[PDB]
């Protein structure tokens, strides 16, 4: 069988996908776990993500297809199907609706401004990863949750552990133990002095209203503080690097600031954020997909980066066209597990581009593009550093 | 209770939504059937359409909230929840993927050109509704299914019965009898001799593969010949009118054809196609929506038109901006029942704007704007006629 993931470096999209688009659904071998099919057509990835005949739960003795040594297991949102998944997420739902997140726009800009004050002070050329991509989205969720600045580094360490392909089940226990200890102390603080932040809301959801158990309270906290900043950090960097590699760099968005939202969406579509893949889903019954009968219990991987370059949905898919305004990309997923933070990410990315265009309109690479240190072996594509000059 | 639908005329967005968006989920009373909540925020209409806790089936004795006198009931796709819905739909799925539908672009343009030849031959001013909006999408699906041209008028009549608010269960009996008779004949004919058309595919699905039963084959065919062209017909005229009512008319799209797909999407967002509403959904368990506890069994109506002008999703929502390339609209719906024809409709609307810009760049209203005969009190908004000049 073909082995997956395929060879690529940086944000490269590998040419093998252009072969597979026109073939039937193909089975691949993965680094750990059972084999799986590769959903790469737009409609197929949509199906895998959103159709009730695909379960995110391995209930028929499957060995989870994956790139990480330890199978991804827990009691939080990625471990549940609807309706259980739906009631649990609805504990967070109302804090991530556009109507709520839109109110954060100002604070996001403020934090972004502080970061850039600090970058400007450091002087050209500076590492935009260290000065902006890491700090800003981390502050955003940590102050949303109620985690003090000085502990941010702990949550980076736990999130890298989740995301590292070389993490073992032991490594995950160690994480679980450390994280539980941390939040447990935070729970006790909030019980004695209640706070208005999200963790406070979670503690009340548990203690007062009896809406969730302690296990669910911790699980949701773990999900947000794990999923909630490392992805945006990687994208802040990926997005700027994509833009600076263009002859005109930021100038189109300097000239036409009203096109920044569209630009954010095109980049969401075009950047292959993952060198791995997310959760496989499993057929709850036999079903047909791209010329193949997928049997009950068999795993299908949703390759969202291939979806976002489907030749039939997106003409000239490999071209970054910031005016494309393409059909709706799958970069935040689809169906039940559609990114609960999708609007917050869009706000964070719109705000980063606003602030860079307004403050550093002549922003450019601070080293030769050829010297950029892309992450090589990692679950997520991105940059170790992004030196920029102004 | 607040009565719904709200007063509006033509494609006017009624101002009352600007009130309701700020407020908690509100309950309305309908022309027929039980009362229901009005889902109007983006995220809420999404939930209603996509969340498994919302069923399209009244399984607890409910009287379907509606504007039509006779309740909407049958054996096709709008009468099913997943997975039963999913299994029936999958019989058609393959034929409506973008990969399949993109192959129809040539033929859709051919038919659009024939329509425009007749219009031009009729002479300025001419009615674009009669010459293009009605014939072209009717011909597209009927020839897809294998229905001959001379019989198109019959399918228009059956479709309007379904869509007319003044239709009784008796009128629906007549329709069903007439329609079943007609497709029965088509079935005999396809059984006596194979044809490579969509109805012929349904016949193979019933007779040869035993995938579906005879009344499901009929249902599916009825769904497609009912939903499959009156909507596109109404939008072709709605879209053209929207464009012709602006100072610049068609010139922005003449000048930049590459923006035609984006305009189609903005129009889909902006145009309130329904005066009424689609199917209500029923909560299958207690849940929270916009500050209200929706109890099990209670109905919630997804108001697509309102979601598409959600003030927090869409800044300045009332403005038709063809470059907006906004966050994805709910105009083709969402979840299980997301329009099976969405790509075909995008193809049809794109091709119509391509053909109109290329052939009639100085297209303009053929009568004074205030004379336009907008449909009054009908289920869908639109024009009885659209005189155009060139
Ligand atoms: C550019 C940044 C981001 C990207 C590209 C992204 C992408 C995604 C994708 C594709 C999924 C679904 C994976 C699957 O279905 O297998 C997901 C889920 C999730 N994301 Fe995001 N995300 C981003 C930012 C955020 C933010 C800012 C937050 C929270 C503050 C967040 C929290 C979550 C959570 C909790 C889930 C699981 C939701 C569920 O299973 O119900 N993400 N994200
Ligand atoms: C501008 C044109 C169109 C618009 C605005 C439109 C809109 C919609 C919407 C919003 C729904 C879902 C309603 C709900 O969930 O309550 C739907 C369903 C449906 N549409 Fe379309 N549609 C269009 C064109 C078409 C075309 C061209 C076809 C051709 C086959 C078609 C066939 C269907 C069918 C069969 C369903 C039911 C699907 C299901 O329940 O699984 N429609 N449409
Ligand atoms: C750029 C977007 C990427 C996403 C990525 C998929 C990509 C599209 C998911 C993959 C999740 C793995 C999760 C995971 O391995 C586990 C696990 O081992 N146990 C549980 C409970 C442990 C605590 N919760 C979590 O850590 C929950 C989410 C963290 C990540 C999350 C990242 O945001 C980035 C679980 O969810
Ligand atoms: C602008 C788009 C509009 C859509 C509209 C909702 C809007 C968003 C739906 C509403 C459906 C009503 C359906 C309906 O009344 C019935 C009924 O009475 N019996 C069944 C079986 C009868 C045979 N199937 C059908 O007629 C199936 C679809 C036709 C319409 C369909 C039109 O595309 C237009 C049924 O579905």
């Amino acid at each position: 069988l073909l082995t997956f993931p395929f060879a690529s470096t940086g944000l490269e999209f590998p040419p093998v996908y252009h072969e597979l688009y026109q073939q039937r659904l193909t089975k691949v071998r993965l680094p750990y776990g059972d084999d799986a099919y590769l959903a790469i057509r737009y409609a197929d990835v949509k199906t895998v993500l959103s159709d009730s005949r695909f379960s995110i739960v391995a209930s028929l003795g499957q060995d989870q297809p994956r790139t990480r040594a330890g199978a991804r297991v827990g009691n939080g949102l990625f471990s549940l199907d609807p309706p259980q998944h739906s009631r649990l997420r609805s504990v967070l739902g109302r804090d991530f609706t556009p109507r709520r997140v839109e109110k954060l726009r100002e604070r996001v800009r403020e934090l972004t401004d502080q970061c850039l004050d600090r970058m400007e002070a450091a002087g050209s050329p500076a590492d935009l990863v260290a000065h902006l991509a890491v700090p800003m989205p981390t502050a955003v969720v940590c102050e949303m949750m109620g985690v003090p600045e000085p502990d941010h580094h702990l949550f980076w360490g736990w999130a890298e552990t989740i995301l590292s392909n070389d993490t073992t089940p032991d490594d995950l226990i160690r994480r679980y133990q450390e994280f539980t200890a941390y939040m447990g102390a935070m729970v006790e603080e909030r019980r004695a002095r209640p706070t208005d932040d999200m963790f406070g809301m979670l503690v009340r959801a548990c203690d007062e209203e009896g809406r969730i158990t302690e296990i669910e309270m911790h699980a949701l906290a773990s999900d947000l503080l794990s999923a909630g900043f490392v992805s945006t950090a990687h994208q802040i960097a990926n997005f700027t690097a994509m833009l600076l590699a263009r002859p005109e760099r930021l100038q189109p968005l300097v000239d036409k600031p009203e096109q920044i939202p569209a630009a954010v969406e095109e980049l969401m579509r075009h950047v292959p954020i993952l060198s791995g893949f997310s959760f496989p889903r499993y057929a709850t019954e036999d079903l047909e997909m791209s010329g193949v009968t997928v049997r009950r219990g068999e795993a299908v991987i949703p390759v969202i980066a291939a979806a976002n370059r489907d030749p039939d949905v997106y003409p000239d898919a490999g071209r970054l066209d910031l005016e494309r305004n393409g059909l709706p990309h799958l970069g935040f997923g689809q169906g039940p597990h559609f990114c609960i933070g999708a609007h917050l990410a869009r706000v964070e990315l719109q705000v980063v581009l606003e602030a860079l265009t307004e403050r550093f309109p002549d922003l450019r690479f601070g080293i030769p593009e050829n010297a950029l240190k892309w992450k090589r072996g990692h679950f997520m594509n991105g940059l170790h550093e992004l030196p920029v000059a102004w």
